[PDB]
């Protein structure tokens, strides 16, 4: 239970230091990672309200031209199924996904937060069964953690995949590791609570996967930065393209990590730990594979719950 959020920087909030890690409002950076584009739209009218400044890279129209258009005009085919898929009241973790054939393929991911639709666009291009069975069949916690890390590494090609388990003081230990020789080994290494601060842990119980595809890439602003509906920040906790905390970006660069991704392990509604993945170079995992990893995280969570109850 951290101290309350600071305002974000663009609303005059303080820049974060090691004295106040937990107060960074990481869910409302007003910016995205440059491997995709993000638009926000009115949930009733479909008016495009905010556009990431790099949108032309992915959509072929400048932000100023996109802004003010409706999703009916921009996405004729998707808008009705979108209108049908995401009416008011739904969980903000609920997703609509589609593939757009853009002259070559864009993955569209849409979620609703209150009266706003958040649209994420990024390039896209029988083994899940075997992964699920492997996790189900592990007869003890050690075996389960080994299978989880090995399976995730196999599926993703990440240089290093670890299982990070939280202690009651919110310090953590890496208790399983699958890696390329000789990525630095963190197996058995322990880390302070502040490295994964309490507002991050809280967010990670609500939105179960997040990533930084390129730890040296500059964030791309949303324009306008505030949602015109509310004159308030746009909630991006459920957007995988959300810019990552600069403090964490620096942590990763200092570790020689070019790309990072984690998946929550949730037991009894608490953050038990994280599947922590690193690559030394930048690395973008395809959207469909992210969905697979989320499924694997849920399965892992349920198996950890099961095996701990048996003890
Ligand atoms: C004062 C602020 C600091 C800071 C804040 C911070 N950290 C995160 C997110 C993560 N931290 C993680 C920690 C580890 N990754 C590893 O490989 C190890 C051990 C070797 C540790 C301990 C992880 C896994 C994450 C999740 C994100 C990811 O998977 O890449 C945040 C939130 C980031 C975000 O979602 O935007 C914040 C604010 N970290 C510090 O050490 C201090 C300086």
């Amino acid at each position: 239970d951290p101290l309350p959020f600071f305002p974000p920087l663009y609303l005059g909030g303080p820049e974060i230091t090691t004295e106040n890690c937990e107060r960074e409002p990481i869910h409302i950076p007003g910016s995205i990672q440059p491997h995709g584009a993000l638009l926000t739209a009115d949930g009733h009218s479909g008016e495009v309200l905010q556009v990431s400044l790099n949108a032309a890279t992915f959509l072929g129209q400048e932000p100023t031209v996109l802004r003010g258009q409706t999703l009916a005009a921009l996405l004729p085919e998707q808008w009705p199924a979108l209108q049908a898929a995401l009416p008011p009241g739904c969980p903000d973790a609920l997703q609509y996904r589609a593939t757009l054939d853009w002259p070559g393929h864009l993955s569209l991911t849409v979620h609703r937060v209150a009266e706003l639709l958040i649209l994420e666009f990024e390039p896209t291009e029988h083994a899940l069964r075997n992964a699920m069975f492997a996790l189900e069949s592990a007869p003890n916690l050690r075996a389960l953690a080994e299978v989880a890390t090995q399976t995730v590494r196999e599926l993703t090609g990440f240089d290093r995949v670890m299982l990070y388990k939280f202690a009651p003081d919110a310090t953590g230990e890496m208790i399983a590791e699958a890696r390329r020789e000789g990525m630095q080994a963190f197996l058995g290494h322990r880390f302070p609570a502040s490295h994964t601060p309490a507002q991050a842990r809280a967010l990670y119980t609500r939105h179960l996967l997040r990533l930084t595809a390129d730890t040296r890439a500059a964030a791309v602003p949303l324009d306008p930065v505030l949602n015109p509906q509310t004159n308030a920040p746009t909630p991006l906790g459920g957007a995988v393209l959300r810019a990552t905390s600069p403090m964490h970006m620096q942590y990763l660069r200092n570790m020689g990590v070019g790309s990072s991704l984690s998946v929550s392990v949730v037991v009894g509604g608490q953050l038990w730990g994280l599947i922590v993945c690193h690559h030394q170079t930048p690395y973008v995992l395809p959207p469909d594979l992210r969905t697979t990893l989320e499924e694997l995280g849920r399965k892992l969570s349920g198996q950890v719950q099961r095996k701990e109850a048996l003890e």
